[PDB]
């Protein structure tokens, strides 16, 4: 129906699920001039969303990711130059736009035997939040924090989505690897492992046994050793369509 048509619609905005959009229509919420009137109904997240409706539809060109990830690590080394951050995504791979910021964020006292540290994403948060980088927040966990940031002027950008992840240092490189994608990459790179005898995810990487149903991750300190428990040359992120 031309209504369906408005659940179409609604699920555009970013905090809004179907579930959820199907009852702001029951509501008789449709348009988003209903949505603007009714603030009261929508989440901190999904107002956020809504909020940025259009910034959001938005493609992100390198030369602007560029500064965003230049801000982003000089940021960060600040405050602890042991801290580890990575932007991954399509971005990483030489993409010529993208659609938001991904950043993977690490260190060494955190590992994924300590596990219990907010801190050390808050603290960084915190500080991107002072510099005026990132503007809003959609939500903030633990360990990952879902927000907004944007370029400063001088004279204006748009409001570009971005998102901080702790991982523990023990998982970062398969992590960063798992982010960085390709997805067939991904793929194309598991399959290997497997016919490799081992097997990937996006935290480990661990020996098969007999039965399959096996594992114990294996020490990875790079990106360079997942290749080379696979033995595959090295391949920079750049080749990584497939």
């Amino acid at each position: 129906d031309d209504t369906s048509s408005s659940i179409n619609f609604l699920t555009r905005v970013t905090g809004i699920g179907p579930s959820a959009a199907r009852k702001l229509v029951d509501e008789g919420i449709k348009t988003l001039e209903d949505l603007r009137k009714n603030e009261d109904k929508l989440n901190h997240h999904q107002r956020i969303g809504l909020k940025y409706f259009e910034d959001f539809e938005k493609r992100i060109p390198r030369e602007e990711m560029l500064q965003m990830q230049d801000i982003v690590l000089n940021e960060v080394k600040k405050l602890d130059p042991e801290y580890i951050a990575t932007v991954c995504g399509s971005f990483r791979r030489g993409a010529e736009s993208s659609g938001d910021m991904d950043v993977l964020l690490t260190h060494p006292n955190f590992t994924s035997e300590s596990s219990k540290q907010p801190k050390l994403l808050h603290r960084v948060v915190e500080q991107l939040q002072k510099v005026r980088f990132i503007t809003d927040t959609l939500s903030k966990g633990e360990t990952k924090f879902m927000g907004v940031c944007q370029l400063p002027s001088e004279n204006e950008y748009p409001h570009r989505r971005i998102d901080i992840r702790l991982i523990p240092k023990d998982q970062y490189y398969c992590g960063v690897l798992y982010f960085t994608g390709s997805d067939i990459f991904n793929k194309n790179m598991r399959a290997h492992a497997l016919e490799k005898g081992f097997t990937i995810n996006e935290y480990t990487i661990r020996p098969l046994g007999v039965t399959g149903v096996a594992g114990e991750p294996l020490p990875v300190d790079s990106e360079q050793d997942i290749f080379d428990y696979i033995q595959w040359r090295y391949r920079e992120p750049k080749d990584r369509s497939e």
